[PDB]
């Protein structure tokens, strides 16, 4: 196929992400290869290299193509593309849950890999279910999160996405009906603790868990809050015999200046989701980490065994490009590296300051958000960042970008520089 | 690196299997090392042994693990693109599936989503039947009707169509979905049936989206076979009484049943259709959910204007482009003739077990051979009996049971036949 086919086959055959068929104003452009930090992308007939200032979605931590998970995945291939998990384990998956075990925070000891985020938050929740039916109290039942939320698209899933303003908020009245707490504030205030435990303190006999993005929040707005209302949080879980879920699919492996979000608090939960980094981008994969308590509650129980297990659970291949992944970041001075990228994204955002459509610049660890006074239009955002070498993906009222870690300083400023320019555009017309 | 012994311990300590418990399971998972054509080499008091794969690897690996033309076709696409995201970007091996994807499936489904697993593209085409009908101003009909003994996957929507027993249901009363059952489908053709459901559907059409099953063939609920009739029937009463059809393909697509997909034994088209497991050949997670240009366009102009779902590795490049050869592997031999020989030797080597004691039922239908015993099959007593006779079979309930690869020489089938033979012989004593 050459592009124009692709566009063909394309407009009439494929979904795109929130998508509709037939009614999007602006196409999806044709990309044909992938190295390091950049794409080559299709733009009218001629092929140009623009930068991935999204990590395609953060899953790009270490660049396309890197020559050591190249290697791991053709090795990999090479003695066992895949076997089932069902009686049979293998060496893959065996040293990428040694791995996750020894990274994430004290006391997550076992390890349920699935093959998506949005399967890794609903095994968390069959987790918190169970637990309590374990322990003999079935009636809680329920989920509580603060407001600002995403945990994927899977119907238990959007159950805690925001419900007024989240991008599930049509669905609200055929979802399971949860319990929020108004939005976490940036700036730490002891007063939202407070209100937390009350509300808590309220449902905490219907209560199986709180689940909540660590530091930032994703989906739901780009939000960052201070990581002291999440050593309350593990304080007031602790206290009412809630457990606590730390949804880190978007933050995990370094992406926030520390390995995991959590890490921030010093806190661990009780049950803790990972994906999109988890295997460098390449291919697909989840893992869902719970405590020795809330594994052996669970294996006691009525039921005697948790009761989730995906068709291609632990893929040999998913599971050995992870570990290759996990490896070169852990044996690299990753902090060094994400603090250089933050301190490039601060310097190279703050002009975006005094534009007249921006109303916020934050940068956290390797994540840097303009965000503006209107929605950003694709039409005319996509074209500019394009223009300057970029691909940049906005969405609402937000300018973003999570950028691989292995982007140069002019890398990094060349991102910051369109980001600026998509910024300028949006108040000028 | 791991030796098998360091295997098993990490294992014991941190990994859960599926439906499993952790540190409660009478028989330890076997160690696989490798996996080569219809064969799997695993672990048994530390000596290496190859085993015929009669499962499959659960569906998946149709044409047996690392074949050239799909180790190659992945090999290939890693050189040039990994992933990109594809919010915004497009693709030659999406397009190129696309296209493969809407040709040889049933006549009319013309739009393809694709996700990162079968539970998942379930949830997805329940979403778009959703909202189909919130397109078509009628938002009462929410609800899904299926009959008993169905499997559709273990998120919790997907949950609430599985069968009651099956899956544990007990253990979930008003966590899940309350849906229409209607009674369990007999193997054989009962017009009377057919009335019924008719009769059970209609009072239950203002509020039902959608009917969901897996057409002929019951597979984690039961490994029933039914009439293909049945289906003809389900056409026609969705029709009458404006409820849309929905086929769950993950397990029976790709010619596992004598036919490229089981729908096509009846000659009738779904509105939604869900394909899985074999969609790569067993390499990689995917699945996909096809939909009419029907469905399409009435979810494309309703008020909500977009279907609101996007997994992060949607559309993966790596998994996509094994997915086109496995596809273009199976569809440039004679499969149909395969298939059928694959059958006959089921039918030869399992008439053996009939006359067992234990044995209630033998039955065969495409490339799938069933055992159906009068008590559970023992795990600790099956699998080495299977092993010692080179064949890793999987039991479930009171089923032994198998689907081959399609690579499977005649003498591979008496080899796994005669192990299932054997351990259908073993439980009645
Ligand atoms: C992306 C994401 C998910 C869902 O992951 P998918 O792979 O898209 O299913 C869940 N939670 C958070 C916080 C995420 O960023
Ligand atoms: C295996 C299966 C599913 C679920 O697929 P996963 O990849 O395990 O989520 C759904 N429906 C049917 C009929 C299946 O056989
Ligand atoms: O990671 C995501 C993201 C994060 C922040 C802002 C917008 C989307 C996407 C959320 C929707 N599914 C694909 C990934
Ligand atoms: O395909 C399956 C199956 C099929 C028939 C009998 C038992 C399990 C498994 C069902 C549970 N998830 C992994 C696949």
């Amino acid at each position: 196929l050459t592009p124009e086919q692709i566009i063909a086959v394309d407009g009439a055959h494929l979904w795109h992400p929130y998508s509709s068929i037939g009614r999007e104003a602006v196409s999806p452009v044709v990309a044909v290869a992938a190295h390091g930090a950049w794409l080559t992308l299709i733009r009218d007939g001629q092929p140009i290299e623009v930068l991935d200032a999204m990590s395609s979605w953060w899953t790009a931590i270490h660049g396309h193509g890197h020559p050591a998970l190249d290697q791991a995945l053709t090795t990999q291939l090479r003695v066992m593309n895949h076997v089932m998990f069902g009686g049979l384990t293998h060496e893959p998956a065996a040293r990428l849950a040694k791995l996750l075990v020894d990274i994430t925070p004290a006391g997550l000891d076992t390890v349920f890999f699935s093959d998506s985020g949005s399967v890794s938050v609903e095994v968390a929740a069959k987790m918190a279910l169970q637990y309590w039916r374990g322990r003999g109290l079935p009636g809680k039942r329920r989920l509580m999160t603060w407001r600002g939320g995403y945990h994927g698209d899977t119907f238990l899933a959007m159950s805690i996405c925001d419900p007024h303003g989240g991008m599930h908020s049509l669905w609200t009245d055929v979802l399971a009906a949860q319990v929020f707490a108004p939005q976490v504030p940036r700036d730490y205030d002891p007063a939202y603790s407070a209100a937390f435990e009350a509300q808590l303190a309220q449902h905490a006999g219907e209560l199986a868990a709180v689940v909540v993005e660590p530091v930032v929040q994703g989906a739901g707005g780009m939000r960052f809050h201070d990581p002291r209302y999440l050593h309350d949080l593990r304080d007031i879980c602790r206290r009412y015999e809630v457990l606590l879920i730390f949804d880190e699919i978007a933050t995990g492996f370094g992406r926030t200046g520390a390995l995991f979000a959590a890490d921030h608090a010093g806190v661990s939960p009780d049950i803790m989701c990972v994906g999109k980094a988890l295997t460098g981008g390449y291919l697909s994969l989840a893992a869902t980490l719970c405590t020795a308590d809330v594994a052996h509650t669970i294996s006691a129980g009525a039921a005697g065994a948790l009761m989730h297990g995906p068709t291609f659970m632990a893929n040999p291949l998913a599971c050995a490009v992870s570990v290759a992944s996990v490896e070169l970041l852990l044996g690299q001075d990753w902090r060094t590296r994400i603090t250089e990228l933050a301190a490039g994204l601060t310097a190279g955002l703050d002009t975006a300051r005094a534009l007249p459509a921006v109303t916020d610049v934050r940068v956290c660890g390797a994540i840097g958000v303009i965000e503006c006074d209107r929605p950003v239009d694709l039409a005319v955002a996509t074209p500019a960042a394009l223009d300057r070498g970029v691909w940049l993906r906005p969405f609402r009222n937000l300018v973003y970008a999570m950028p691989p870690y292995i982007c140069t300083p002019a890398e990094i400023t060349q991102i910051t520089s369109a980001m600026v320019e998509v910024a300028r555009l949006v108040g000028s017309l």
